């Protein structure tokens, strides 16, 4: 069967070909002899996929149709490109029965305990499909386009019970890589529409992206559940990172009622994202609760960027206060560290917050936002603080060389700061920047009398 | 000796080089000063190859000699270019000297049984002829293209004494090896006279050339009597190509007395070629055989091709029947390879003579030539038909794989030529393409059946 | 003590760059604070290097001034561009202060028996200070340039006295290096005043120039007193490169006063070099003899070609002079090879002189200077003559191959000599090489006699 499916396939490629010159000549009496015998082979095919599940061969069968389909999608473009709405018709009829085999040959890969492979099938005929969507959206033809979202709507529905299934069968890291790449499609599709223009799209994609984000904060859950923090954040990382990509397109586009959502379901995955900080630190592992809270930290900044940019007040506004709570939340892991006696991961937050406060500080002085520059100025004095409590827990532990390297860090940071403020002109940074690096040089000149006490 | 030579081959060049200086300068009093002294260093040049030859060296006196006639030769140049007659004589006399003794070389190689030697320096001094006619030809130097043409006659008998040793020793490939170098040589040398315009050099080298592709003939006939069949076509095949290059600068010269001869010598060789084949076929070597009808097939379209792009109906005839009786042969030994059970090489011979054929009609459709394209189309549907004949001996052989390759093939190669047939218009070409695309989607259709039914 | 080394020393890199923020934006309140900080850096870093000698690590020391100063220098030449005197001058004093610091390491470092990093410390400190006075020079401030001139010369009696210690330590080779390193730096900083027109820096420099060069000789007489003739060569090659080197400055400049005191140094290094050479084949070393001489002859005609261009025709009659000095010697160099049985290498010699010869012939002859064209030419004759000889010797020794080689090198440069006479129009020189051409002919003929003789 296996040869069998690749001599039609071959031909299939090769009818399509021939077609191309048919259209592109104008040739119709050659086109619709090809078309003829394409659909001869089209049904040739399906005997083979048919023999392919028989044999127990649902993996050959799902690649004939996923390349029969591809190659109908091609052919759809041509007919698409030229206006031929009868060969556009023919193909979109042979497009949806391939589909419902696909969807068939799912239930077959299921029943036979291949999640995997059901999600494969999917996933590359949503993309298809979205590949299929992009030619009615560019082309304008609604009517495609109608019938293609009812597809990846139908798609989207067999995909969630798929989820479900890993989740039954115990792969919650399946199911996480499911509705991660749904929902990346989904945004994909989403800007598509946006650029577009096309809100009844976007809509329908905007519903399904929040269905998705549901089933996703439940395999978090489940992951959580299961004991594995680490895959629970990285779900909501990735979740979070999309979302901000979304958003992006909501605010270069202008679409405040998107954003709007956007910026709530932003808001629900950073509550999830604490709380898996929390049960990291439970768990003793500081190290990925401080990892976490970083990622998103910046992750807020780069959304903080677009809102600042924008001139949208009421984000940056929200994402400010967003920022506020992570830092609080990375303080108390620093804390976390400390009690641990790991002075070195203590160290390491706070110069990595330090350096992502004074990316956003510049933000606000080249913007010329005096009140985040404020917010920010005073976080960065908080770190500070910090930092000199860490820098003499190193030296009570003997640590001199990570003291000093803390200072040294530190100081060249403040040195940046300073130089923002230089060029800007901002006196009132610039002094307290310069009172900062003076506290920093005398705790640097008591750690070298105290190198010197060593004997280094 | 070694030494010996190697001190005045030095000198000498460093004394040309020496001359070169006085001749751009036009110091004639130095320029006399160093002629002399080159002749004192050919003198005793010549003395070390008389040593050489004495000491059983026959190798380094050769080396010697031609290396001064290449010198010689560069200092001839000097004295053509700058138009000094006097220089000029006096190293044209040189060269006669040298080409005495090179001879005498040749001699005492022949007679130390060593005729790859004596072979080597009549190549390397004709060549160095012919480089220094080139330079008489673009001067216009009647009287020193005269000498060397006369000088060229006497090397070519040498050869063909030598060819005539070789043979006697049983070394037919040497033989071969040397008239195809001449050969080759002369048509350079026919180019010279061509472009030129010179006809009484032409006609001398044409009939040199005769005089060559005889001797070759002979010794094809040598080799096909010694058993070697290989040889036999390679030397033929290799004259055949070195004719058609011949024939092409007849064609672009408009020569047609010249391209009349060559197009004689091309039927010859052909003739002689497809005696070969029947050899091979006898020797049940059907691989040579078709190898020879193929490459033959080729290299009459080439000549087909310059025929068409000249608008020379009368070699386009000749050669489209050259072609049509090559066409005869291969499929005999399609024949013959389907009756040795090898229905791969069968169909391998079938796929290349199609493609030959649809290139041939290309040129036929660009050039707007519907009498051949009529004649090929014929062609190409007798092979078609022999080809589906191969798929059945392939479907019978349980062999569906190389069944389904030969349809998919054959396929293609319709849709490239239904290419054609669409971007030129032609729509009863077009219409034969489309039933034979037709046609072979059938047969496809049943070899996918059988693949099934193998349980592929 | 090493960590707090480098926590200091990249604190006060980071001020300094903090510094050029101030300078560069005019933000004097910004850069008095930090001026402040620097000084509180460098006492502390004083420390650091005080603690570091009393832990006996004298190099640390070092490495920690060296670095400082640098920093300074960098910190001056803000200053200096930006203009600004009140900052310049608490650095000046700064320098002073690292300086001090530094003799007293240079002190420990001779206490400790350790030489060599002595050394290292000063020729680092001067190579900085020459650097610092560039920057003076440029900008035209004086008090600095005097500032540093008399900091220079501290540093070279230091240097000189380092130089004493090497040699009583019995390493004459140190102590040479030391001397060339200063003597190239001191060049260098002439350069500077020269270009400059500074005659009273160029003064103070030529007379340490004359002091180096003094104890550099001595050096050379310790090495042959050693027994160490190479050494004492490559000293004096050395030190004669960097004379004419100054010499080019001179002549380009202008200065007649410089470059009669650098024609005067460089005579008194030839009439070493020429004792060198004594030496040299006193020990039985004739090959370093020759290379003594022929790269003292590529050297002097190398001044030549500077007289010759400049049209100083003194120099140039002083150098001429010079070259047939190291002829005559060349000469009896080639007579002890040949006494020795090398006359491999005698006919290098001559060989190499010859093409020396040449190379200055042909600056006579584009220059038009007959004069000095005729004392080439008949020196170039008298190397024919010994050449001849050698080719007579090496053919008695039964070395025809040598024989041949010298004579076709011979006359390769007689044409290349010839090409320089035809291309000028010198009848008069290229009949004198036509002769030549002739002799040596002769002799190669006879060469190929021999070699035919020898049945070769």
């Amino acid at each position: 069967s296996e040869l069998a499916a690749r001599c039609l396939i071959i031909l299939f490629q090769q009818l399509v070909e021939l077609a191309r010159l048919a259209i592109e000549s104008g040739d119709e009496e050659l086109l619709r002899r090809v078309s003829e015998w394409l659909e001869e082979v089209i049904k040739d095919m399906r005997r083979v996929v048919e023999q392919a599940l028989r044999e127990g061969n649902s993996e050959l069968a799902a690649r004939i149709l996923i390349i029969l389909f591809q190659q109908l999608v091609e052919l759809a473009r041509l007919a698409i490109e030229s206006g031929d709405e009868e060969l556009l018709r023919r193909v979109s009829e042979w497009l949806e029965e391939v589909i419902k085999d696909m969807r068939r040959v799912v239930e077959q890969a299921l029943r036979e305990g291949n999640s995997e492979l059901a999600a494969r099938i999917l996933i590359i005929l949503f993309q298809q499909l979205v590949e299929l969507a992009r030619l009615a959206i560019e082309s304008g033809d609604e009517e495609l386009l109608r019938r293609v979202s009812e597809w990846l709507e139908e798609v989207i529905k067999d995909m969630r019970r798929v989820v479900e299934q890993a989740l039954r069968e115990g792969n919650s890291e399946l199911a996480a890589r499911i509705l991660i790449i749904l929902f990346q499609q989904l945004v994909e599709l989403a800007r598509l529409a946006i650029e577009s223009g096309d809100e009844e799209l976007l809509r329908r994609v905007s519903e399904w992206l929040e269905e998705v984000i549901k089933d996703m904060r439940r395999v978090v859950e489940q992951a959580l559940r299961e004991g594995n923090s680490e895959l629970a954040a990285r779900i909501l990382i990735i979740l979070f990172q999309q979302l901000v990509e979304l958003a992006r397109l909501a605010i270069e586009s202008g679409d405040e009622e998107l954003l709007r959502r956007v910026s709530e379901w932003l808001e629900e995955v950073i509550k999830d994202m604490r709380r898996v900080v929390e049960q990291a630190l439970r768990e003793g592992n500081s190290e990925l609760a401080a990892r976490i809270l970083i990622i998103l930290f910046q992750q807020l900044v780069e959304l903080a960027r677009l809102a600042i940019e924008s001139g949208d007040e009421e984000l940056l506004r929200r994402v400010s206060e967003w920022l506020e709570e992570v830092i609080k939340d990375m303080r108390r892991v620093v804390e976390q560290a400390l009690r641990e006696g790991n002075s070195e991961l203590a160290a390491r937050i706070l110069i990595i917050l330090f350096q992502q406060l004074v990316e956003l500080a510049r933000l606000a002085i080249e913007s010329g936002d005096e009140e985040l520059l404020r917010r920010v100025s005073e976080w960065l004095e908080e770190v500070i603080k910090d930092m000199r409590r860490v820098v003499e827990q190193a030296l009570r532990e003997g640590n001199s060389e990570l003291a000093c390297r803390i200072l040294i860090i530190l100081f060249q940071q403040l040195v940046e700061l300073a130089r923002l403020a230089i060029e800007s002109g901002d006196e009132e940074l610039l002094r307290r920047v310069s009172e900062w690096l003076e506290e920093v040089i005398k705790d640097m000149r008591r750690v070298v009398e105290q190198a010197l006490r060593e004997g280094n």
